[PDB]
């Protein structure tokens, strides 16, 4: 009964960054509560000036990160101010019971609620809106992020051995609908209701307009590229709640991943490319050899390079030269 | 030797159910004969009236599943009577040699054949139409189906401790490609061979006109919604001949899936959504916890929501507050 | 230390053959040494004569695969001759650092080089050309293929019992992406910079043109079929270096498969499709069982038998009526 355990309040923070939080702990369950408040805003997505009516949970594109650990109470509250529109509600994959607790957090704008679930299975979860008769659109309007449920005693590899990471990443992947004029450049929009006949005119098409990792083209680069050093292992949580993606880590691996996302099941070992369902999150571990900037992406490359769904990871220190050697730098062919 | 053995002959059902049969048996092996009986005919798809020329096996989308044990023989007789209009033939998945049996069963209308194979190999396997030069053309208008073929002993999870289903359900999902005249209206046509031209060149811009389950639009919803209890256990057998899904169940999870439909490998636990690759069909169990309507569909939304690709499961029983509770129901956000 | 071992000089030889190679070996890590030339070239690619502007890693689609054991140490030249017109490089998903070796191999026409990496993790990767800036238009051309690194004991079960092939074929296959004229003509270029354009506007749809196995529609069929016995087990290796495919082989299994391609991890059995995600390479194992010519292609069979993705395997030996029989050939329906 969980009406007995103590209650903790997490303070959530922005993707690419995750809540502070244990592996592996000696802590017994708890009633986790958490708050967030949507946010529906015109966000630019690409470097010509496209514009998305979009709609958020906490002003991110993807939401925060939730972490909780297998055994535990999550309990949300969510908040639609009166500066919205629309009504608004969320499923979260992890939970069971009521459309994943869609039926229970309607809000209209001005109105608030609060949701209780038990977080018996562990692995990583899609959460999302799912308003009646216009889900697709809330959610590839930007409305979805990531429960991540630990197992009690943290990772483990197939044969049981202990897993860690030593820096989490949150990325969301989404596929974007932006409609066209007769002209042929992108609308720009009023308001959120009047962008919805002709993005759904451009669903139907199932070809995206652009295709963002943490709702712009190169939000993971530059300044905001993500960051660590050879010798740490970094776990990339990956989201996408509507269409398949496929991450790599290029010049790297992953060294163990949970494509599926489920940490019950063994992880398989030394990927190239890994596959997330639309409708789910996954996870990759990797252990940074090289130094260098990497790049994170979904290999297909249209998507990635074309599209916009790709980041960049800066890794600092020293290179091995037993892993790889330029052996002869470019040169004319010999004479 | 198979000439040795008892025979048995089963009696098809329509989906979405199964035919009675055992899981785990004594029983040893037999030869187990089944018909079907091809009909080419108008469906209409949708909730506007849309047409599709369709072709089935034994009149319905998908064909019936046909289920027997590792180690007994299928014998099948295939009747394409005078009524029908083009020659259609059989590729099992789960047999060996001369295209999956096509090779043997090529035939014309008013004519039938009767095919054996060993059911060798444990799992769900698609059957499907495969006439020479329009192979594509009769599997996306309909002729497909599902061969289930359970291990002796019956289904196991990865430590080799037993599972069972206490019902079962069989779903097929339909990519389908149906032409617009020079108006934006979907074509009605007179003859399933004046279909065909105009067919062809939507299947090659890959993109689905509608994406049904079991045939049309709202299929498998109101008083043609699955059913279930909180307690009982439900396997979902989910095939698709052409093209990828993501099948997910709302409020619910994936507990035991065989995504791949090979018995004889380790099932994965807690998945949130599971993957049939086009071309094979795939198994999951689930334990219902919770009462109410649930969705079973595709999760990309867009196939889902504006294509057709989704169901309903309703669902009998206690609400468990452990599992779920509204703490406080939508409310003015306080003043 | 790498400077401290033998070197070994392995000659590469055209798809769909591989080089000769052992599996478990006594023999102790080496330094292999590759090298390859890149030839841009105008290819037809289908029976009605539409070319493409190509760009291939020795003359080939794919380019050849290069054979090493774990913990040998790949040694490449790369070669780009005078006669060509790009810049290219190469990006090995076996290697770590700098971005595969893209950063370290690029080469102007006339220029070479050489580089070396350990091959420290066993499986099938892809290899592809990566120059910055246009990334997508050199792998869709043509530019990639396949390193597979052997374990050093040779393959093995989910038990860890050996497995192995008596021959080995390996399958790129290419989604291609050709233009039209306001005719409605695919194009014909005079010079691969000619073609850039129209190309990279053709990529936005993420419609592919033609879908081809070994750079043509029927490249692996007629006389270039490929070939085995009753009796033989055949690794079928499967690259995709941008786009998923669903390789199923039609009268047969997958007995033995590593979807994603890595041999420290579990095979699963008797797959009758599985899966390549864009941006890797699988291997299957199959033994023939029955003679007769089979049918590999991508279970998508609008993407098979529309736009060209699949070949014949032509297979010899003695039919089994134990495995399959026609107990009635096709005959009237009684009267
Ligand atoms: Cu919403
Ligand atoms: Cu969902
Ligand atoms: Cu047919
Ligand atoms: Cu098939
Ligand atoms: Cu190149
Ligand atoms: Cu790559
Ligand atoms: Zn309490
Ligand atoms: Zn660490
Ligand atoms: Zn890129
Ligand atoms: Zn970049
Ligand atoms: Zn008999
Ligand atoms: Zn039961
Ligand atoms: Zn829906
Ligand atoms: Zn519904
Ligand atoms: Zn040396
Ligand atoms: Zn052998
Ligand atoms: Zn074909
Ligand atoms: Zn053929």
């Amino acid at each position: 009964d969980a009406d007995k355990l103590p209650h903790t309040k997490v303070t959530l923070v922005a993707p690419p960054q995750v809540h502070p939080h244990e592996q592996a702990t000696k802590s017994g369950p708890k009633v986790v509560e958490f708050t967030m408040t949507i946010e529906e805003k015109k966000m630019v997505i690409d470097d010509k000036g496209t514009t998305l009516q979009a709609m958020t949970f906490n002003g991110s594109m993807p939401g925060p990160t939730l972490v909780v650990h297998e055994g535990d109470y999550v309990q949300l509250t969510l908040v639609n101010p009166a500066t919205n529109a629309m009504p608004h509600n969320v499923d979260f994959h992890g939970a069971t019971g009521a459309l994943g607790g869609a039926k229970l957090t309607n809000v209209n704008p001005g109105e608030q609620a609060t949701l209780r679930f038990k977080a018996d299975r562990s692995g990583t979860f899609v959460y999302h809106c799912a308003p009646e008769g216009m889900v697709p659109w809330h959610v590839v309007s930007g409305m979805s992020g990531t429960l991540m449920v630990l197992p009690r005693d943290g990772l483990k590899d197939p044969q049981g051995k202990p897993l860690h990471y030593d820096r989490a990443y949150t990325i969301g992947e989404f596929d974007l609908y932006i409609p066209k004029g007769p002209d042929g450049k992108y609308k720009d929009y009023a308001t959120l209701a009047e962008s919805y006949g002709d993005t759904v005119q451009v669903m139907r098409t199932l070809t995206p307009s652009h295709i963002v990792f943490n709702g712009k083209v190169g939000a993971l680069t530059g300044a905001n590229a993500l960051t660590a050093k050879v010798g740490e292992t970094v776990l990339l949580i990956h989201s996408q709640a509507n269409r398949d993606t496929r991450p790599h880590l290029i010049g790297g691996h992953g060294d163990w991943v949970w494509e599926t996302g489920k940490f019950a099941n063994p992880p398989q070992r030394d990927l190239e490319t890994w596959f997330i369902r639309g409708g789910s999150a996954g996870a990759a571990l990797y252990t940074f050899k090289q130094p260098g900037v990497y790049a994170y992406l979904n290999h297909n490359l249209i998507e990635a390079c074309e599209l916009g769904a790709a980041g960049h990871i800066k890794v600092e220190g020293k290179w091995n030269d037993d892993l790889m050697k330029q052996i002869k730098a470019p040169a004319p062919i010999p004479r």
